[PDB]
């Protein structure tokens, strides 16, 4: 059977997380994480034990237009070894969208385990990872780079500069899509995390700019290495310095960073190619839960001149989408459909992340019109680069 | 002293070349490409042996719009080990560009064998190397994905279906920004190459559509690998087909290709992140020689209105440069600037590979107007992706 | 500005500490080490947070002739990354000389974090690190071997042992260039570090002789390799006894060692080449502040004849040096110079580690007459073989 | 039985070399190097099949003091795998050595494919074979390193060059310790070696200076490593203009080459740590097989002042040895001996690559005069430092 858990559940919980997770963050850390969950927003399937849960935290996701949308953010999602092919992740995932739905989500979002999973429940990749590793000892600035002229950058104790964190990351979530606010108990956990821990992870060190900051610590095995937890810059003056400051790390070989395709980073050395992509993944995927409400709140490029469409979403309307001075106005419609896509492929499009013709290229996204594809593809591109804020 | 060289020169310049270059193709192919250098498309420095080398050959380029430039394709740059930091590569380069200059193209174009050398003398990245590596036992097609209904693809040798792959290709290079023309002799070389050689490579085979081709070899010492040396497609129906038998070498664990960012494979699959991006690099680097012949010469985004600005080359003139119903019009001005940036920034902004907005945030681009960076991104952009044809 | 480090500053020192050296002891030991640093021993540069700091402490340096010279030993030298091409270094290098020079030490050393830094600042490299792997598993003691005859080692807790350890150690470092004085906090320190830590280093074991001690631990990750930190041997029966004993640790594969290059480990074998040279590195770098001082100080080879000659240091005066009956005078002059060589130079040489003919073959060393180049050689050769204590 | 080869002996030599030594040269070579074995310089055992083979090379080692020995080189020494703990080593060594002492040479010399066999039958490591890696990205020449002021240096085709390169090796060979004659077949069969092979090694190249060459090739699987064969050097200018010439490979990041443990490279560079020792082994072994001879013919150091001393050799006879003025007399004596050592010993403190005091540490070297000791490792150093000539 299918439920909200009780507190009694929870134990039960923890242990299918324990045995699915193996970064599960633990009891006390899972505890903290909770606050986020509304009531009503767990599931949990029993035989007795739990062999089944998911839930979605209440997130505030940035748009392009510096819209903020509430956002269904799924997590904590678990079958037991036990019960796996008896279709308790989609029984789960339908009542978790119903529930969704109903309390007036537009649109819910995730991080996925697996790339395979969440495609069939309308999820879309919708951010992008890029893994940028930079041999510092070969890294020169640019004569253009911004700061090559005392230093704006201070090397601090993460735990004594909350505020100053806090508040440059509230103001760079608020002006990038994908950005997510950040409720204190996550401030909590994080600063909790930039501890040294013994057989674990090394101290966490800050570089404080009053327009950025970058979270960094040495790799555990790999000590020529140090890995940027977190960078947020809201300047270009800021971003630049911050990476002054990193290759200034002269005990290191590699400074490693999770970072997003339009990073400005290897345009400010005199060699492109020392900032090597050495990883790429998906980010957060997004399902667009009322395609109206979603494609009307969002703001569009004001380069494109005013178009008139209709889309059809498979299983999710048709519409009348009238674009134009930056707006979309989408209403229901009968009329001939013009773009056919699934809904997973309209959370890939929602951020700018993926373009309309390379969706084309793959008949993910149907339209007897190119003129309409470069239309779709100018209206939907981000003029900010959407980046990916935190893991939840 | 700097000279043409004479036929007495070439024994030497040989010499100097498999002694520079890991991947020297040897003297018989060497001679081969010299007939795509032009007479006086040549220098060599003699101390008398040849102490340093640079010429250019005469290409073919597509830019957006399906426009054809004539491109110096500089190649076979070298230096002798024994005379570093003698300004030798400054002065050879310099004589090239005065020739080149002179001679009428508008363009020139170099693969870099490092990223560090080629930006103080003009040249920027302007297309991206993308490296997918496909774990094709996971592999499965999406139920949108073309062609999943007899095979239109058929296994041969490629030295049997020559005229097919050159009548493919023709067509593939002149709709693509970035397709060169690949004269008979390197279509000679590419054949041969397709050759297996003992103690070399492996045998080459192709997968042959009526609208693409792929020709692909198991590697070397990884026997589980399948390289694709070359994945030429003019329709999307083409690209999935070959795309379903690559996937089809069942004897293989995995598929790699150097591709472009906008590659839609991963988009054809149920689990886009089997497509993983395993390497990324520049490809071609263009520097623009006459900057308004370049820039009236291609195509521009219809979907931006029409817009004036006056665009400043460092030391490469400065320019009334109006954008509209896709096409620019560049001449001379000595009003105020609202543009500046160096030479190789315009060369990478060229294709449409980079961004004016993130060039701009690495202060590589200057300009004061936020909205006349926007109408550059779009201006700039190419509806056709741009990809990387053959290196050189 | 530069200043010498109030209490309030340390605090600021050891984050400086903890974001530079990867290997920081941690607050509670260098709190410790600090004891060994004299009043006015230490600088600090503020920007108000520590962005520079640099320390000596008191040491006492044997050299060839069992002479004990002090010695200042640098040591927690540090930049902030936000610092970095400030000449930070180069002015707390200049402040902490003026004050070891005025204090009346004739000689500074270090061990450099990097081998391009000290060079510059007048360190030569004077003692070599020399790491031996033994496959034990093969190791057969030669029939010459002394003790192939009960055992005279022990295996004991070194907790147990702190006294002995202290007393064999006293013996051997007052014998053997390139000996220090180890005070009581280090004792403390060393032992301290003999203990298991959870997710760390192993238990270290003992094997103790009258005459000789080793250290020795299992490696954390290859558990068939034994690492010895430290073996003091004050007769070759004792050095012997203690290889023997620890060939017969069964359950390892290998045996390593940081050693010297003239440990006579691998004559000790029926196969001398299973004793391998793994690893090879400068250990003990000396700046000679006091040239005639230095020179006058240490003993020379009685094997070599009465000899005079003007040794001129590059900005370090000229000297006549008269060396006979193993004694040096070293004298003021303004006579034609017969030697020249940088300060740094003069470092290497003191020592006996560097021969002054193979630093006259890379012209290091100036001279035109190849008969006093091995009358130098001869000099400045040590009886004992140099080797290196520990690290600070 | 155990008998001189006739030519019907040859083909089964060639099988037994082919099954025993994997870098066996092959018949042609084999045949080639055969014109420097004597008549009667070759034993075979036969069980009919060749079960066992030793022969000796007529050669000319330059030692201490520029004096050439005539030098058995013994080479070609295998016994059947069917064939082991049979004694067939022992009786062809035995053999050999008979002829050798015979015919009236001094020493006997070697290179060993195992360290633990030899010292049995006498023969000591006389030289060390040193590797060092240079990171050429990072390298930088000191101010004080001749050549940073035309090159002098040519990159060439070894085999249009031979004629140099015999003469530059000839002055090579005559004035350092392990010098060795390189006859007319060897330089055939260098030069033929230099040649590119189709899934072999890549094609060698010469760097010619007046005073010294290099031979060097591209590793054949690590395409950034150049490995450096042979660089001999008669001059300090030739050693740095051929190593500045080598780090100027700007397509490497690694030059490695197998020297000598008191080469001057790392001393012609700014980070003497750059030039890393990545492997160290015995080079040419040395059997004295006339003690007198042997010890008379070299040139001791002059800075020892004359001493007498009666030395033992285990079964190889006791000697009135005394010693000035650079030369030693060696005289039968049955006075009490102040020395005794095996023979293997003698010959590895030979050529000056082991000291005296360190082989009586491991009780190599007997004596209870530590005076003696000193004035032996004076007088047996080599001015000259000893390097390893060619393999055989
Ligand atoms: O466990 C979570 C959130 C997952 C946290 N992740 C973010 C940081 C990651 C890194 C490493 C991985 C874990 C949770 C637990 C209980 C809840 F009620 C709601 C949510
Ligand atoms: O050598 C070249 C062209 C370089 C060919 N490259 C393309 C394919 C590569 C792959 C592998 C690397 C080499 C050349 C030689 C002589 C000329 F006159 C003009 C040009
Ligand atoms: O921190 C040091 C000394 C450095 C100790 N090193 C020796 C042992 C090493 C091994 C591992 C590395 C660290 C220090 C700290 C504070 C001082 F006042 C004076 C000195
Ligand atoms: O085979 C040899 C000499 C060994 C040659 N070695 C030198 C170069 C080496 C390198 C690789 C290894 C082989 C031989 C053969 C027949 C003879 F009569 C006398 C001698
Ligand atoms: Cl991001
Ligand atoms: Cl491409
Ligand atoms: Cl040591
Ligand atoms: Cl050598």
């Amino acid at each position: 059977t299918l439920c909200s858990p009780t507190e009694d559940d929870w134990p039960g919980m923890f242990l299918l997380a324990a045995a699915s997770f193996t970064d599960f963050i633990g009891p006390e850390s899972a505890t903290a994480w909770r606050t986020l969950v509304p009531t009503d927003g767990a599931v949990v399937v029993r035989d007795s034990e739990v062999v089944g849960m998911a839930l979605y935290m209440d997130l505030r996701l940035t748009v392009p237009g510096e819209v903020v949308l509430p956002t269904a953010g799924l997590s904590f999602v678990a079958v037991a070894p036990t019960h796996r092919r008896r279709g308790l992740l989609r029984a789960m995932c339908a009542e978790l969208h119903r529930r969704i739905a109903d309390s007036g989500y537009p649109v819910a979002a995730l991080h996925a385990s697996e790339g395979g999973i969440y495609g069939r429940f309308g999820y879309g990749p919708a951010t992008t990872l890029h893994e940028l590793t930079v041999d510092r000892r070969f890294a020169r600035f640019h004569a253009d780079a911004p700061g090559g002229g005392g230093s704006s950058v201070r090397l601090v104790r993460p735990t004594e500069h909350r505020g100053e964190f806090e508040a440059i990351y509230e103001r760079w979530r608020q002006q990038v899509p994908g950005g997510l606010l950040r409720p204190q108990v996550l401030w909590d956990e994080l600063l909790a995390e930039a501890k040294a821990a013994p057989g674990g992870d090394r101290e966490s060190f800050a570089l404080l700019h009053p327009d950025g900051y970058a979270l960094y610590r040495v790799d555990r095995t790999d000590l020529k290495l140090a890995r940027v937890s977190e960078l947020r810059a809201v300047t270009a003056d800021a971003h630049c310095a911050l990476w002054r400051a990193l290759i200034g790390l002269d005990s290191m070989e590699r400074i490693s960073i999770i970072t997003h395709p339009q990073d400005p980073l290897p345009h400010l050395l005199t060699d492109t190619r020392l900032a090597r992509t050495t990883w790429r993944q998906d980010g957060l995927w997004l399902r667009i839960m009322n395609v109206p409400a979603a494609l009307e709140a969002r703001g569009y490029a004001h380069e494109v001149g005013e178009f008139s469409t209709v889309l059809e979403v498979s299983d999710g309307g048709r519409f009348a989408l009238k674009i134009g001075d930056g707006r979309a106005r989408c209403t229901p419609t009968d009329a001939a459909a013009e773009i056919e896509m699934d809904r997973d492929v309209l959370g890939s499009l929602y951020l700018g992340a993926h373009r309309a013709s390379t969706l084309a290229a793959a008949n993910r996204l149907r339209t007897k019109d190119s003129q309409l594809l470069r239309r779709l593809d100018a209206a939907f591109a981000s003029d900010v680069p959407v980046q990916t804020a935190f893991e939840f």
